[PDB]
């Protein structure tokens, strides 16, 4: 029951500050029009001890699935190939990307009806507002 709050379907509403978010990380001109245009759906199950998120776009569709503190290997919806790690801290997902000597991290929380995204790459935040399907 440990992701319980977080399981189900979700849409974005809102974002804020994701363009900045996406120059900092290296994420070039095109595709950050594309994907800042983009109205994820987010889906969020568990199964066991696996995680597993799918993200449905016009931009791309990408899943990952994980075990908590487990380090694995992703290709990124911009196409990075980064080492991501997955915890729970005081209820809240806190998945770090590490690639290139470059590090970011993402952190989903319940706040509300809603899934507050927080994304950090070096002092540039963006969040990003979801709420049930
Ligand atoms: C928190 C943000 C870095 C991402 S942005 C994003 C992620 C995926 Cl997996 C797909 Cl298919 C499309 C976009 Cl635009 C988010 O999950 O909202
Ligand atoms: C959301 C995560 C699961 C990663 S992070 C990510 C995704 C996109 Cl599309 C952009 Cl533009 C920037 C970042 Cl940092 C992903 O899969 O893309």
């Amino acid at each position: 029951h440990m992701c319980d709050a977080f399981v189900g379907t979700w849409k974005l509403v809102s974002s804020e500050n994701f363009d900045d978010y996406m120059k900092e990380v290296g994420v070039g001109f095109a595709t950050r029009k594309v994907a800042g245009m983009a109205k994820p759906n987010m889906i969020i199950s568990v199964n066991g001890d696996v995680i597993t998120i799918k993200s449905e776009s016009t931009f791309k569709n990408t899943e990952i699935s994980f075990i908590l503190g487990q380090e694995f290997d992703e290709v990124t919806a911009d196409d990075r190939k980064v080492k991501s790690t997955i915890t729970l801290d005081g209820g809240v997902l806190v998945h770090v990307q590490k690639w290139d000597g470059k590090s970011t991290t993402i952190k989903r929380k319940r706040e509300d009806d809603k899934l507050v995204v927080e994304c950090v790459m070096k002092g540039v935040t963006s969040t990003r507002v979801y709420e049930r399907a």
